[PDB]
């Protein structure tokens, strides 16, 4: 099945899942010179202050924190979006070195993570329903690099030695996803994909400007998971990222 290796990482996506070279393929280089600044664009609007989160676990690919998405908890509006999406769950991207790990980049830069906050539009009823929309899902990027430590990530840090292999999971409530929001909410928005299989289209972009840091020991936990399940030869679980693709026409927009 579909990986990041050698063998079926992003290179051969295509021959299960054709999608892989649609229209509004995800993630992109974000061309700062080229973006349109767009006077019209709505500040974004995060209410999280009622979210509730359930568990952490380990799907293979990544980890996934998932929050009950039962009820307008935690809730994303305002910015390019028409409605409001609900937070379902956030998850990172990271490379084997400091160099790489993000799956958007910026002129080019690279940065060490990039966490992605999942949300579904609550006209379609069910996540489930989202994925058959053009407008189904919203996930707001947040670049990590490098230097402090980030106070507000070490509980999830600290929970990783419980899900080392896939399909891993623990429980993990009272988690406050507001401690991993920069300072500014200025952002680039685009139409695209979720960027692991299915790579389904239904997606707006919602990219951070301001990087978060983290420091080099919260980020060396990230790569002591592993992408195998307990008793199989280990395969640290490393550069999970895909590669940027073509923006094909599409305008990358700037709040800023
Ligand atoms: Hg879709
Ligand atoms: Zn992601």
């Amino acid at each position: 099945h579909w990986g990041y290796g050698k063998h079926n990482g992003p290179e051969h996506w295509h021959k299960d899942f054709p999608i892989a070279k649609g229209e509004r393929q995800s993630p992109v280089d974000i061309d700062t010179h080229t973006a349109k600044y767009d006077p019209s664009l709505k500040p974004l609007s995060v209410s999280y202050d009622q979210a509730t989160s359930l568990r952490i676990l380990n799907n293979g690919h990544a980890f996934n924190v998932e929050f009950d998405d039962s009820q307008d908890k935690a809730v994303l509006k305002g910015g390019p979006l028409d409605g409001t999406y609900r937070l379902i769950q956030f998850h990172f991207h990271w490379g084997s070195l400091d160099g790489q790990g993000s799956e958007h980049t910026v002129d080019k830069k690279k940065y060490a993570a990039e966490l992605h906050l999942v949300h579904w539009n609550t006209k379609y009823g069910d996540f489930g329903k989202a994925v058959q929309q053009p407008d189904g899902l919203a996930v707001l990027g947040i670049f990590l690099k490098v230097g402090s430590a980030k106070p507000g990530l070490q509980k999830v840090v600290d929970v990783l030695d419980s899900i080392k292999t896939k399909g891993k999971s623990a429980d993990f409530t009272n988690f406050d996803p507001r401690g991993l929001l920069p300072e500014s909410l200025d952002y680039w928005t685009y139409p695209g994909s979720r960027t692991t299989p299915p790579l389904l289209e239904c997606v707006t972009w919602i990219v951070l400007k301001e990087p978060i840091s983290v420091s080099s020991e919260q980020v060396l936990k990230f790569r002591k998971l592993n992408f195998n399940g307990e008793g199989e030869p280990e395969e640290l679980m490393v550069d999970n990222w895909r590669p940027a693709q073509p923006l094909k026409n599409r305008q990358i927009k700037a709040s800023f």
